[PDB]
């Protein structure tokens, strides 16, 4: 029934394992937290900007335009999007080790338990007391957006997601989007004479679009004896493979024969001399059969631009790059790895005095990188021992420019090209991600695995309904009104299915495994157990730890 | 039932046709060889490199780098996918010219007649004679790998495949897979001074499989009156198309009409003044309409990086080109014509001394093909009549250097890209070829018409069980045991659709045709018919003869 | 059917895992071997004696005496029983990893494919060439011990078993048995005058049992075309635990209660002063308590006496031990750690030029251990701060010797002790074991983790029938035979019931995994690869990964 004094949910964020025949495996995670959550500071839709002069206004600091239009709301949202939400550690080791691959199923979303109190300051003096008591007749306005109608703003990009760790309260997302403005950035480099006009631009009739929260949803109240339940949402989306591809270019197809075994275990295996080895190659006018030259079945990976900034009417921004290995040459720009920001509530640790605490993710799929240095692109008709004039490489200066060289603006993409799907990032990552409106769809997003193909989960929206003293002007300016939070719990229910991965190797396989302290490997395991004063830091696991035969 | 001095399969290579209904021809193709087989000349897995520094150690050869690592196993396998395995030379002539397209639909196999000899030597001395004598209790492991857990390792890449000769014994190939190791080499130029890295790295605990043939699979053991039998396997393929097109980028769509019909036949039409015509551009500021800036559906070929070498972990390789005709430039390389090189068994002839015989085979869609001195680019605002400055021929030096020019590093490929999917190659090439594993996926290999979307037919993977001598220590270093060989009779089934083609011509089609001897045409027919001491040659045939509108 | 020609078996070796439900799992290994059979040395059982005087002659020597009295066969058994034989190594990973416990189901055996060959030397002379036939008569005998007749012989003890290399040929162990003889050796220390005893007796009439393979069983004569299976087995054994326990005798039960929490990470917290704790504890006339004096559930693990020699009729040997952990102290002997010596057919490396391979298994469960150094007892009345009269430590000299010490002799066994049940050693151990037919049974055996309940599965045993030349008298002391051997395919089957774990704790668990080559650490993942030349060593695996909580 419900009512005052009357809970009207559990608590749970255990999870489950079931196995549903022969290597099946029904992943079912409850994860709950109590939301506090702050009376807005205003009631008005507003349309703002933020164009930083200070920053753009001088030369060569393009890279840092920040300008932009957005409409604020009073609403905010609880988005339980990242993997570290639903998981604890060690589920993440159990599911990355033992499981070839793992799919989304289904989402279950609830709220329970609404407790609204007032904040009254007695005794005003030096002692300056505050007071703190129940409104039972207060309510919180609750509504969801099943049909997407609302822009879609993952909170994770800003690491505003519910926090990590089931006994900490956490706080709601502040709900807002972009408005449409244009922006003229001018390019300029270093110290470089001129002008910069740094301007932005005038509402526009065509595509201004501002939404209200009141006229596009169904709003519930929710008094203290009020729940409210989302319906079941089902994913359709496909799975996605847990084990890394160590497999590169090079190592597709058969390997050349040896003549003979090696004598000792130092000695190495020689092959038939490339002039009569057999084999099939796209180099014309040479006999030779080598093993880089030889041809295969296709690409794996590609030179990507790096660094490359194109200019819409919006500004400048950096062109996405395909997470891929960083090779032994440790180059990251160029193979796009993942550098995340994120503060206590979702890692860190409270022992650290920085603001902020920063990772940079490296792709675990060893075959597709790009190792520049070593990239290069020789001259027409083919030659062995080119000269310097026919050969191309990454030491040469493209545009008379230093530091610039063609693997910067060279994009080997093509129809032969193939790579693996990047991985997710345990407790900093974006699970689900919604499918952009375009007609022509992008081959993946860059930084959520799953991608729903027709409609998102819905988007969960909350405010608490505004508490008026005895004088209210309607159109007076300022609205007076009693200061009021309230908080409540979250609960939700995410379905995966997934299979137990086939072990045919001799050798043992790689696994993620904790360490003693006392060497500075990175799995050392005080950094999953809690300090004396209960300072605790959650740091992303390694995934993906089980090779896989690509070909 | 079987036993000793009883056969246990029936020899038939021969081919048939059904017809099925109207166009439709269910085409069969047995194909059978007797295979010859040595006791294996190592009992263990092996681990083994090459490292060539003979070759790397000296700046600019790094095109010629063979090194890897790689697992040699005692295992041979007997691979029947080539073309020319399957069809005699006319059989392809038949299809060639009359089928519009084609499509594989089942594979059989079977071993059969199992013989196996020992071998000692009498009569020790000058005479030295060998004795041969049958064995009949020793046996012969078979193991086909159904569910593809083995690295796939085609054997047409070496050429290792069995021959095309139906009366001429055959050998398997050995079995030997590629192992993770990493490689650094530096990249230099010719007579450059410096220091060149080329090492390989440690054994990687991540990227490490070894597989065993034991561990993994069902091996049958065949004595004489033994036989093995591979059940149906079904493709799962798209059919390829056996028409090539002439159709180019320019002779899209519907040609401008001219004034009037010319007068004679030497005259030439002519077309309303560019000035006055009607059309569709992309170029601004310009009143014209000219056949060649004229829009068009799609973009026909693309122009391609060409002699692009990238570098993973393993080491350069260079990165496969789609395979597109040579234009009337005649250049190779830009449009990635194959080479292939192989022996006497496959192809080549035994009248030649050469120890390898090779063939550069070129595209015969004449459509897509990029003819790279004639390309170039031209500058915005667009005008006629460009100065230097105003355009980018292929003249033009890159970055400073003499033979490198922008079509070296050029990629035109996009969402417009539209190009042919190449042929097959008759005597010498793969017919089908495994998926990668990868998520994304390329649109086609480039070797291989037919690309399997599930799972791969199997491999099939035989070896000598080991005769052991009266003394045997399983603690020694060295084995002694008895000197033995083998032979078989391999059998297949191989059963494609295929659709007989309509004519709508006036003209007279292209054909394959024999042609007389005493022209150096590379139709003449001595080719295809044997010597005065037997020596036969296979060479490759056409493919595609007949044009077809591509739009 | 079967006959000459025929294959009467087939090959598997490879493993299986099926999900029956909830968290249960099925294990079934396949394992097969080629097994090499000599002509036994003598067609006569012998009953033999090594009595070594050279080794006990002299003084303080007892430790090294061999002497004893067996009964030689001219009969070989085919032992399965280790653990190496049936896994490979991931396997042992995947299991260990994964699984809470595990427990033996059902064995089978089959013998097929038998190959007997005869030996003649032709051209007598320095060629001296042997050749090798085949006899297709000749049969092979093979008899299995359902009913345990005979003397139980755990062929590893000695470390005859099959070999752990699939694709490596194996031999048989030559079957013998004690014979009850009785010895007298003194007891005496280095370079002690006097006179040895050092004798053996007489054979008794009480205790003497001569068992013969042909009167106690049913033998099968099989030829080349018969093969031989065994029924299934069926075990009745406890399963054991995969999971180590951490948790000591001092951390059972509530820990105290702190009396505020820390101020800082470095901080240690403080308790309750030990004169007013209150607690449990069997200390009488102190009022305290503290964490080392309260009473606790039950002892876990005990002191043992340590190298400790009895000696019955048959005269010195060392008494077992309960394997235990080695502690801080790393003492193996007081806590019984076991060690082991093999060749290169179990283990070792082909690289190795040492006859043998040794390596010491250290107890895995970290809380039932023994520091012996640190064990004391204090007089009674107890007191604080005892004087040099009123303790007992490790460093006081027994019966006035200076390197004998009380834990030496001391034994705390009784009925408050609890330990652990030792774990399995993957590559050499020994799976089942026999139960003794003693009344009063011991509760767990040392090597074996299972011990066979009713009936242990029986002993199989094979040998060639003898080949008799033309001239035979049966009252001849010397038997002229013709020289022959023999081989077959031994394959079993065996099924293991196995549960998941769950995981509870937030922490990553240790796990078994693969470590990158160039770092000592015991897992580098060569010591699991092959060599250039084939040599392969298989070493332990650490087992039971995974912390379990003990109360
Ligand atoms: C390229 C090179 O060899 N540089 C060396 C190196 O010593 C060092 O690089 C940086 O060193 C400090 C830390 O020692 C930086 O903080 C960078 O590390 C951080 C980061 O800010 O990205 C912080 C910290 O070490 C790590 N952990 C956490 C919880 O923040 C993270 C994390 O390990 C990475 O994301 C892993 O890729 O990295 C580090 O790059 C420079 C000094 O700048 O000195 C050179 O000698
Ligand atoms: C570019 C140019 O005009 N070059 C000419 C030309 O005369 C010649 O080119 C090469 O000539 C010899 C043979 O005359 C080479 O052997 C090349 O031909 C081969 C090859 O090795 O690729 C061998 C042989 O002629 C052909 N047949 C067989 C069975 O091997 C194959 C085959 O026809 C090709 O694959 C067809 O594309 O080609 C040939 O390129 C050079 C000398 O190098 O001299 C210039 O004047
Ligand atoms: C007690 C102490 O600190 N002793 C050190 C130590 O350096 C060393 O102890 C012995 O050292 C050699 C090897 O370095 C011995 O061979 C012993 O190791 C062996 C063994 O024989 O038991 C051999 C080898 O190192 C290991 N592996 C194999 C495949 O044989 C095995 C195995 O790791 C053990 O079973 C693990 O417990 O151990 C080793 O005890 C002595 C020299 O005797 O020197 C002191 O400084």
């Amino acid at each position: 029934g419900g009512g005052v004094g009357v809970s009207t949910g559990s608590y749970d964020n255990q999870t489950h394992y079931k196995f549903l025949g022969d290597g099946w495996v029904e992943i079912t995670a409850y994860s709950t937290r109590m939301v506090h959550l702050n009376m807005p500071k205003s009631e008005n839709y507003c349309r703002v900007r933020v164009h930083n002069t200070n920053d753009t206004g001088t030369a060569s600091h393009m890279a840092m335009d920040d300008a932009h239009e957005q409409i604020w709301t009073p609403w905010s949202l609880v988005d339980a999007n990242a993997w570290g939400v639903w998981f604890q550690p060690s589920d993440w080791q159990y599911i990355s080790n033992n499981m070839i691959h793992i799919n989304l199923h289904s989402l279950d979303q609830e709220l329970f338990n609404v407790v609204i109190k007032t904040v009254t300051e007695q005794n005003t003096g030096a002692e300056a007391i505050k007071v703190y008591n129940n409104d039972l007749t207060a309510a919180m306005m609750v509504a969801l957006d099943s049909n997407n109608i609302l822009p879609y703003t993952p909170a994770i990009d800003n690491q505003e997601t519910l926090g990590f760790y089931p006994w900490k309260p956490t706080i709601p997302s502040p709900y807002r989007y972009y408005f449409s403005c244009d922006r003229n950035l001018s390019v300029t480099y270093k110290d470089e004479a001129g002008t910069i006009t740094d301007t932005m631009g005038l509402a526009s009739g065509l595509n201004s679009q501002f939404f209200t929260i009141e006229n596009t949803q169904r709003i519930n109240l929710l008094r203290t004896g009020d729940e409210y339940a989302t319906g079941t949402y089902y994913f359709d989306t496909e799975p996605i493979r847990l084990t890394h591809t160590w497999q590169t270019n090079r190592h597709l197809g058969q390997p050349p024969q040896i003549t003979e075994l090696p004598s000792s275990d130092t000695a190495n295996a020689t092959l038939t001399a490339r002039g009569y080895r057999s084999g099939l190659t796209q180099i014309q006018g040479r006999n030779d059969v080598t093993e880089a030259t030889r041809v295969r079945p296709a690409q794996v990976g590609f030179c990507q631009p790096h660094d490359n900034f194109e200019t819409s009417r919006a500004g400048p921004f950096k062109v996405p790059v395909v997470p891929a290995d960083i090779t032994q040459g440790l180059d990251h720009d160029a193979n796009g790895s993942l550098r995340y920001t994120y503060d206590k509530q979702h890692g860190q640790s409270w022992a650290s005095q920085n603001n902020k605490d920063r990772y940079t993710w490296d792709a675990v799929n060893y075959d597709s990188g790009r190792w520049t240095n070593n990239c290069f692109i020789q001259s027409v008709p083919f030659t062995s021992e080119p000269n310097a004039n026919q050969i191309l490489t990454n030491r040469d200066n493209l545009a008379g420019k230093t530091d610039i060289h063609f693997t910067n603006a060279f994009n080997s993409y093509g129809p032969l090209t193939a790579f693996p799907h990047p991985a997710p990032i345990y407790p900093q990552g974006q699970i689900w991600d919604k499918e952009l409106d375009l007609e022509h769809k992008p081959r993946l997003h860059t930084q959520a695995p799953f991608v729903c193909k027709n409609n998102a989960p819905g988007q969960l929206l909350v405010r608490l309904a505004p508490n008026l003293t005895d004088q209210y002007d309607p159109n007076s300016s300022n609205l007076s009104r009693i200061v009021t939070y309230g908080t409540f719990f979250w609960k939700g229910k995410l379905t995966l299915k997934a299979k137990m991965r086939p072990n045919a190797t001799w050798n043992p396989v790689f696994q993620i495994s904790a360490t003693n302290q006392g060497t500075n490997d990175y799995m050392s395991i005080e950094r999953w157990l809690p300090t004396a004063t209960g300072n605790i830091t959650n740091v992303p696991l390694l995934s993906r730890p089980v090779a896989r035969n690509t070909y």
